[PDB]
Order: structure tokens, then sequence, then C-alpha cells
């Protein structure tokens, strides 16, 4: 086979970050086909190149071998279409199916990689240097993965109208906050037979009246807000088991010139500063609902945002999602394979 030759050719190319604006502008299905059948190989190859740079003791583990096998099939699957003629509506139709199969195939990367982290901890240990390499690698791996799922969702959802695939051009942030809250409350009520209440305050700096809307991927925002709610609810409930009042969870949505910021404040009794970093560590949060904190932060970073935790041991925790207010500043943040 040629998979290694392909990986070498396509890893010569840099991934092309698109903006929210460019994503919404979707030109025709043929444009998406001819863009993607180049761009997906570039993005697959860049991350496969990086997997191959992992030391042999990591590389040879069944879990890494398995997801490398998925990535090779998916690259190969897309090659088939490189010669093919767009115009032919049966080339375009067959490509959509190929994306849908690829998306399926990769659904279990996260628990599959988690198993590799787990057997590394037992086989080689949980020293801080191992922690930094796991963290370095998986942040890039997962961000690459988020970026590929985004391209594929956008193609399959549009070529099968207010929403534009996964993108809401008029996303009401408070509505996504209530959705994530209600789902977290549902689970929290089930498991704990008590749930904190929600208060939302909005701060539209420029337009103190207007409800805060934005161009975003509401699924991504829901993933992050859901994780933050799980954390704030488990914390607030368990900190107050011997108590009768449950302090609410307070979310502020602030819109500035540049930042749309979403703070979730709880009185869960908080975390010592020393233990905050571990909450973002893939290795330290591997023990044996929601994507985890490390991955929630990647969704924030994906469009030039961030997710930060600040706690007050003895009181509780603030979690802030920072998004770009403006769709022009909302550009894919892609890990690129270079000398570094
Ligand atoms: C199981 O009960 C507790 C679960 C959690 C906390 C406290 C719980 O008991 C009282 C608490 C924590 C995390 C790590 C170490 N010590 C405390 N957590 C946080 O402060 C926290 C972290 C992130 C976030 O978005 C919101 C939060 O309130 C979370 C986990
Ligand atoms: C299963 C996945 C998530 C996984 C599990 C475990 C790891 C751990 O990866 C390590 C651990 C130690 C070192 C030090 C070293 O010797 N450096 C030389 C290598 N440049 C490098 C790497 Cl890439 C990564 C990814």
């Amino acid at each position: 086979g040629s998979a290694p030759k392909y990986i070498e050719h396509f890893s010569k190319f840099s991934p092309s970050p698109l903006s929210m604006k460019q994503f919404l502008d979707f030109a025709c299905e043929k444009t998406s086909f001819t863009f993607l059948r180049q761009e997906l190989p570039v993005r697959l190859a860049n991350i496969m190149k990086e997997i191959n740079l992992l030391p042999d003791r990591v590389l040879s583990t069944p879990s890494v071998q398995l997801v490398q096998s998925w990535y090779v099939q998916s690259l190969l699957d897309i090659m088939e279409f490189l010669d093919k003629d767009p115009e032919d509506h049966r080339t375009l139709s067959q490509f959509t199916d190929a994306l849908v199969t690829i998306r399926n195939r990769h659904n279990d990367v996260v628990p599959t990689m988690a198993q590799g982290v787990l057997e590394y901890k037992d086989t080689y240990g949980d020293d801080p240097v191992s922690n930094q390499n796991i963290q370095y690698f998986l942040d890039r791996f997962y961000l690459s993965r988020i970026s590929i799922r985004m391209l594929i969702n956008q193609h399959t959802l549009i070529f099968d109208p207010k929403h534009i695939g996964s993108i809401d051009p008029n996303c009401n942030v408070s509505e996504v906050v209530k959705d994530a809250y209600d789902m977290a409350k549902l689970l929290c009520d089930k498991y704990y037979m008590a749930s904190p209440d929600l208060e939302i305050q909005e701060i539209n700096a420029a337009n103190s009246k207007q409800p805060i809307h934005m161009v975003y991927v509401p699924s991504h925002l829901y993933h992050m807000l859901f994780e933050l709610f799980k954390n704030a609810m488990r914390a607030t409930v368990e900190s107050h088991e011997s108590s009768l009042i449950l302090p609410p969870i307070k979310v502020m949505v602030a819109l500035g010139e540049e930042d749309l910021s979403i703070k979730m404040s709880d009185r869960g009794g908080g975390v010592p500063l020393r233990k905050i970093e571990r909450l973002f560590s893939y290795m330290y949060s591997t023990a044996p609902f929601g994507y985890g904190l490390p991955i929630s932060r990647l969704y924030a970073k994906y469009f030039q945002g961030d997710l930060q935790l600040f706690s007050m041991e003895g009181f509780g925790t603030d979690a802030v999602i920072y998004l770009k207010a403006l769709s022009t500043d909302s550009v894919e943040r892609l890990p690129v394979y270079n000398k570094s």
C-alpha cells in the first residue's frame, strides 16, 4: 500500500483555518467536495504524522495502533475521490456517505485513547514529565479531531434555512445556558434528589437592553456549559449535604467590543490553587455524562476562545468561557505539524 507515502505528501501541506464567516458562506456542494477532498487528507496526515513521532512504548500499545488503523482507513477512503469528477451528482452523493462512515468509525477515539493513558500510568508511571507529554499530544490530537468533525458535520448537514449545519448565525447564549442547566438539573435531581437553582444576568455593554446573540456552534457551547454545570452542581450539592439551603448557580453573560464571556459562579466550597491544574490533566483525571474539562477547554480554544477556572478554597469556583464576540475574529485554531 501507499498510506505512508500519502501521509508524507499531505503532511507537507498546512491545514487551512476557516473563519465562522467562511463557514456560513456555503458557495456550492462541488466547492465543499473539491475543498474537503484536499483539506481532510491534509488534516488527517498532519495528525497521523504526529502519532508516528510518539515513542515506540506508546506507539505499539493496542489503543494507539487501533486509532491509527481508523485514521489510515479514513485517509484511504477519501483518496478514492481525488481523481473523481465533481459535476457527476453520484460522485458528490457517494462522498457524503464516505464522510458519514468516517465520522462513525472515529466515534470511540476518546475512551480508546483514555484506555491508552490508563495502561501507560500502570506500565510506565504518572510522573509530571509523562503528564506534560500526554497533555501536549492529546490537546493537539483532540483539537485536530474537533476540527475534522466540524468540516464533516458542515458538509453532511448542509448537502443532504436559518441554522447553517452546526452553526447558528443568531445563537441566543442564555437559551443554550438554560438548555445545559435543565439537562444537568434532570441528571442532578435523579442522582442527588436536590439541584441548585439557576440565575442568569446579561451585561450587553454597548446595548444594555438587547438580549446577547452571536454566531457560534451551539452544540460546542452546550458541551462546555453542560460540563461546567455538572461540576458546579456536584460541588454545590455535596458541599451542602449537612445543610438545608442549596446556594444557586449564577451565570453572567457579558458582551464587550471583542469578548463574549460566560461566567458560572458556584458556592461548592472551591479548590486549593495547587489542585486547579490537575482538573485539566488527561492523566490525573484518568481513574478506572459530558466531554470533561480538558476537552471543554479545547472547544473554547477551537474558535480563538478559552476556558479558565478560578476558585476560592472555602467558598467556591468561577468558570469562565471566553468566546470572540465578532464572527471575523472566530477562526479555527488548528495544531500544525512543523519543526516545533
Ligand atoms: C463530588 O463533590 C465535589 C466535586 C467537586 C468539587 C467539590 C465537591 O464536593 C464538595 C470541587 C473540587 C474539585 C477538585 C478538588 N476539590 C474540590 N469542584 C470545583 O470546585 C469546581 C471545578 C470546576 C467547576 O467548573 C466548578 C467547580 O465547582 C468540582 C468537583
Ligand atoms: C495513549 C496516548 C494518549 C499517550 C499515552 C502516553 C503518552 C506519553 O508520551 C510520552 C511520555 C514520555 C516521553 C519522554 C521521552 O522519552 N521523550 C521522547 C519522545 N519525543 C515522551 C512521550 Cl511522547 C503519550 C500519549
